[PDB]
């Protein structure tokens, strides 16, 4: 299947050169499979969504995202227009306040949340989380992330936008999830990104057309753009049988563009997230 006029991201995503404007893609979609995005929520009934979200958890006093943040990401996972993952099911979790903000104790009690309620979905294809949140080291997040991914669930984590190492930053910092740094249109890394060893893949996040609040759409930029890029992906790539939950952030590095990103500091993986699709 082939969206023309897509945004860039998209395209990005499903080509070997940047300047491409069609995202091209397997039909399949991602359906069957489940994400579900840990944020400020998702404002469900947006058209683009299709029916396909819906919130399962809150920590405030309203499931309701007053932010558009958890939105636009829930977006470009698998809402039609702007969504890698355009089949794919939708679950929110708000665990960020409707100025972006939340507590540790809240974040962490978020990820066991949906380490234990996606036993109770019916996501024959898989389980993906998507974290595009993050603050200064703490040993408790990281903990956290890594039991959701030792779960069963592909975890896919924001690096940060420090423009810093991102080993002081978490849940980023934890090895063994999959921590995501943000291009821009031209192959280059994002201003704001974070780099370092523990990096595992770069997506789009520059200038990310997607669903807002109030049924509405707006570009933002940040590396909470390009983590719904790889978790959407690796929705995709599930469905398609191609990897699992435990090493699908593997697969998506085996199977990324190589060298084609600039201004990546030595010792930062140079790897652009690919679909690899071929008609
Ligand atoms: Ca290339
Ligand atoms: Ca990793």
């Amino acid at each position: 299947a082939a969206q023309t006029n897509a945004p860039w991201g998209l395209a990005r995503i499903s080509s070997t050169s940047p300047g491409t404007s069609t995202y091209y893609y397997d039909e399949s979609a991602g359906q069957g499979s489940c994400v579900y995005v840990i944020d400020t929520g998702i404002e469900a009934s947006h058209p683009e969504f299709e029916g396909r979200a819906q919130m399962v958890k809150t920590y405030y006093y309203s499931s309701r995202d007053g932010n558009g943040h958890g939105t636009h990401c829930a977006g470009t996972v698998g809402s039609r227009t702007y969504g890698v993952a355009k089949k794919t099911q939708l679950f929110g979790v708000k665990v960020l306040d409707d100025n972006g903000s939340g507590q540790y104790s809240t974040i962490i009690a978020g990820m066991d949340f949906v380490a234990s309620d996606k036993n109770n979905r019916n996501c024959p294809k898989g389980v993906v989380a998507s974290l595009s949140l993050g603050g200064g080291y703490s040993s408790s997040v990281n903990s956290a992330a890594a039991r959701l991914q030792s779960s069963g669930v592909m975890v896919a984590v924001a690096a940060g936008n420090n423009n810093a190492d991102a080993r002081n930053y978490s849940p980023a910092s934890e090895p063994s999830v999959c921590t995501v740094g943000a291009s821009d249109r031209y192959d280059r890394r994002s201003s704001f990104s974070n780099y370092g060893s523990v990096l595992d893949i770069f997506g789009p996040g520059t200038d990310i057309l997607s669903t807002w609040i109030g049924g509405s759409t707006r570009s933002i930029s940040g590396t909470s753009m390009a983590t719904p890029h790889v978790a959407g992906l690796a929705a995709y790539l599930m469905t398609l049988g191609k990897t699992t939950a435990a090493s699908a952030c593997r697969y998506i590095a085996d199977t990324a563009n190589k060298g084609d990103l600039s201004n990546i500091p030595f010792g930062t993986v140079n790897l652009l997230a690919y679909n690899n699709y071929q008609a």
